[PDB]
Parts: C-alpha cells; sequence; structure tokens
C-alpha cells in the first residue's frame, strides 16, 4: 500500500471517505436552501446568505477530509451524491429545522468516526477530529438553536411580519 | 490596630464589609440572569450582554469598596455568597424587574452606610460613596426604569415580537 | 430538553456545574488572598498584583465552563458560594503554598472530569478541556513550585529580607 | 466686610488660616526632612527625594487653602513658621513614623475643618475639603502605613542593608 501510511486502519480511511460524501451532500443542499430564499417569490437575501455561506464551509470541510485522507496515505473513493431531499423549503422555521438535522446527523457521524478512531487507537485521527469538526460543529449547532428560537418568538406573533424582521435584523444586521 | 486606622469606626467597618458581600452577590446574580439569557431556549443576546456588563461592574464595585477598607485600616472579611434566588429568570420583563429591585436593595445599603457615617462624623466614607457608588446607583436604576418602560409597551402590543425588537433594537442598537 | 443537546449526559452536565462553583470559589479565594496583601500591615503590592490576576483568570474559567454548558444544551444550576477558608493568609510562603494546593485540587477535579468524557465517550469535553485548561493548570503549577522554591532558598536565609526581595525582584520585576 | 461674602462664618475663616500655617509647617518639616537625607553621611537620595516631593504637595495644599480663603471673602492672615521639631532624622524608620504623625495631626485638622464646616452648615467648605484634602491624605497616610512596614520587614533582619535596599528598590524603583 502506502509507504506513507502508518496506524491507519482500513476502516477509518472507510469511514473518512463517507464521511466527505456527507459533507459534500450537506454542501449540495446548503446550496440548495440558499437560491430558494433567492426566489422572487420568497425573496429572503439573508437567510439566502446564511445558506451559502454553510454551502461553502461545507465544501471546505470535506477537502480538509480530503487532504487528510493523502496525507494519512488513504485512497479518496467518490460516491454519486443524493440530490436534496426537498425542492422547495418552506419558510425560514422550515428551513432552519431542516438545517438544525441536517447539522446534527452531520455530528454524529463526526462522533461516530472519532469512536473508532479511539477503537483503532489512532490518536491523530481523534485530533484532527476535536481541532477541526467538533467545536465547529457545536457553535453551530448552538447558533442554530438561537435562531430557531428567535424565529419562534417572532413567527408565534405575526408569521409575515415576524420572518422579514427576523432577516433583517438578525440576518442582515447581525 | 492599625497604625494608619483614623476615624474609622468599626460600625463603618463591619458595614463596609456587609456592603462587599452585598456587590458580590449582586455579581453573582448578574452572572446568572446573563448565562439564562444566552440559552438556546431563551437567546436573547442583547440582554446576555446588559447583564455580564453589570456582573462586571459590580465586582469592580465590591473590589473599590475593599481598597477603600484597606486604605482606611479596616479588615475585610468575606462571608458566603448566597447563590442567586432564582435558576430561570423568565422572560426580559420579569428579569428587568427582578435587576431593579435588586438595584434599589443595593441603593438602599448605600443610603444607609451614608447615614451611618454622617452618624459616625467620617467625612472620608461620605465623600468616598457620594463620588463612586451614589450617582452611578440613580443613573443604573433611571435607565432601568426607561427599559422596563419600553418593555411593557412593546410587550403590551405583541409579546414575542416585542422582546426580540426591544433586544435588537434598544439592546443590540443603543 | 433542549433541541440542541446532543451526546451531552446528565453526568457531564452536573459535573461542569460543580467544577464551574469550584472555580467561582478558587476566585473568591484569591481576591482575598490580593487584598490581604494589600493591608498596610502586610503591604506586599507585587504578591497582591500576582493573586488578583489569578482572581480573574479563575473568573474567566468559570464563565468560559457556563458558556460550554450553554453550547451543549446543559443547564447552569449555581450554588452558594463558600467563604475562603482564611482570613489572614500569614507569609507569603504561607500564601503560595495555600495557592499550589488550591490549584492542585482545581486540576485534580478538571482530570477527574476529563475522564469522565472519557467515560461517557464525549469527545467534545475532553477537547474543550485540554484545550483551555489542562495545559494552563499544568504551567500555572510549575510557576507556583517555581516560586516555592525562591521563596524557601530566600526566606532560608533571612526571613523579612527574603520576602521583600521576592516581591521585589521576581514579582514587582518578572 | 467683603461684598462677596456669603455663608462664610468668622469661624471657619480663622480655622481656614490656622490650618494653612500648618500645611506651611508640614512643608518646611520636610524641607528639613528632604535636605537631611542629602546630606554626605545619610546619603539616601530616594528618601530625600520622597521628602522633598512632599513638601512641595504641602506647600500647594497650603496654596489651595490660600485661594479658597479668597474666593469665599475671608482674609488671609499668616502667622510665624515654627521651625522644625529636629534638626537630625535619624534612621528612614525613623524619619517615616516621623512623618506619619505629622501626617496624622494635619488629617486631624481637616477633619476638625470639616466637623466646624457641618456644624456652621457650609456646604461648600465641606465639598472642598472632600475634593482637595481628604482622599490624599488618606491615600498619602496608606502610602507611609505600607512604607513602615517594609522598612521594618527589612530593617529587622540587617539594617544597614535594609535600609539601602528600601531607598534602592522601593523609593528608587517604584
Amino acid at each position: 500500500s502506502s509507504q506513507i501510511r502508518q496506524n491507519y486502519s482500513t476502516e477509518v480511511e472507510a469511514a473518512v471517505n463517507r464521511l466527505v460524501n456527507l459533507y459534500l451532500r450537506a454542501s449540495y443542499t446548503y446550496l440548495s436552501l440558499g437560491f430558494y430564499f433567492d426566489r422572487d417569490d420568497v425573496a429572503l437575501e439573508g437567510v439566502c446568505h446564511f445558506f451559502r455561506e454553510l454551502a461553502e464551509e461545507k465544501r471546505e470541510g470535506a477537502e480538509r477530509l480530503l487532504k487528510m485522507q493523502n496525507q494519512r496515505g488513504g485512497r479518496a473513493l467518490f460516491q454519486d451524491l443524493q440530490k436534496p431531499s426537498q425542492d422547495e423549503w418552506g419558510t425560514t422555521l422550515d428551513a432552519m429545522k431542516a438545517a438544525i438535522v441536517l447539522e446534527k446527523s452531520l455530528n454524529q457521524a463526526l462522533l461516530d468516526l472519532h469512536a473508532l478512531g479511539s477503537a483503532q487507537a489512532d490518536p491523530h485521527l481523534c485530533d484532527f477530529l476535536e481541532s477541526h469538526f467538533l467545536d465547529e460543529e457545536v457553535k453551530l449547532i448552538k447558533k442554530m438553536g438561537d435562531h430557531l428560537t428567535n424565529i419562534q418568538r417572532l413567527v408565534g406573533s405575526q408569521a409575515g411580519l415576524g420572518e422579514y424582521l427576523f432577516e433583517r435584523l438578525t440576518l442582515k444586521h447581525d
């Protein structure tokens, strides 16, 4: 195999490839989510920007994983990227709820990969996950949580107005 | 006693120690109030910041009192700090009402300490209180009063929306 | 419970709350230690500054833990803060010895919390502890160790002079 | 009397004149104290500078009182300035002890003048004393207290060495 490869199991290599596919699919979902809010009949610029920034970040997460795969002497294998689960994404509350379950899925896959790295006794992979993925997932899910609380507060009172103000004052002005 | 101590009664020294405990407990309450509004299910960043800035200011008020105690030749004695009276703080209106009674308590303790300094004929303590505590308490209670009026105005109309706008436009934008 | 909470056990949440209480009590002890050395009859400015900087750092350690608690979807619960174990702290050697046992206690609590995070298989908490608490504790206990060696060296020869020089040349000039 | 004079009693005017004489005598004592430590057989430059800075400050205290006397429509009356109580001032410990009793005397005279201003119901004089004399006296006596503690610490161990180090490291280097 690789002249470079040391202490890097085939189970972790396969799992890193599965996680690349997940981040790339997560990126594809956020592209869809971003352009839906750019529709003239949805028209919530701040929400479009929030999801297109996440699409970039998830694409960057996969590339980092691909760099790490090569560094360890693993081989990247790509699979088909499943289209997003929805074509239309409803309201900001609906899209934020879909985004938080999407993020909990990715965070579960990270946790599982870490367990595996621990079971395989691979400290570098564990180091890699802690440093680049674990805390960012925790901060992003807390951000999305905060946003779901605010959207519910607003949309509980007056829906159309609530959505506009949130986009205007939290996403276009924070 | 102290080679330094002059015209500094044991009644004032004991009262200054009681007031340090009160400011430190006030700081502890504001820490609690600040982190509650940082909860993903409360999520009102501006309100969290408003209370964490007050926690710092009250901690600073106690340290000033501790410096003055040493300057006068009094001895600092610390007591247990009682945990905050509540774990959950409700709404911004509820937390602002709790904060204003907390502040009126501290201002009453300052007034009482001043009476005592006057009764003990201690002009420097009276000078110290006037210069660093009395006007700041009056300005802060007037600020909190203004905020309670605005929150009631907003929450009288549409509660969830009202709270968001207040945090957005008075505390995150003033 | 929290919409945010994932892989965050109640055992760790409870232990994080216990550790916040410990850092806040550690901060309260260092406040006491700092103001004692500010007494006109102790008068060791450098030692006062050394302990008041630690009081701030421990307060900051607790706030970080409180931020992490919210990020993970845990709930902060505050307890009474026990007053410092002493009112008077003796000599710099006595206060530095008290400070190092205080710090070993906190470092043991960190170690125990990490064991727990490992037993609960919580990589993010372990990541959090390693990055912000573990190395700082090790560097601070080594600093305190170095200072105890120097104070003993000085106070072994000529006590009053030794203490002054240490404050003058290590703490006011290093 | 003065076309300007309002609510300014003859008791306060006389007491302000007595306090000018005291500050001017305090300044004269500190001049003596400063030049003694400039003697080739005493030769403690830092101590000389410490007392000559106090001589200037006390001279400035009297001039402020003289300005306030004119502002209130009182008339300044000067008396003979008694020479300092000693010609030689011993050691730094001896000179610092003499300086602290000198300062407690002046602070007692300030306190007495304030009582009088309160008894005469003269708020401006009380304001004047609080703002310019009372806190500075309290900070200076605490500084002198701290210095007496350090000198005793040093001179308790090894006298000649102790004095040199104090002048070198607290007064020439703090």
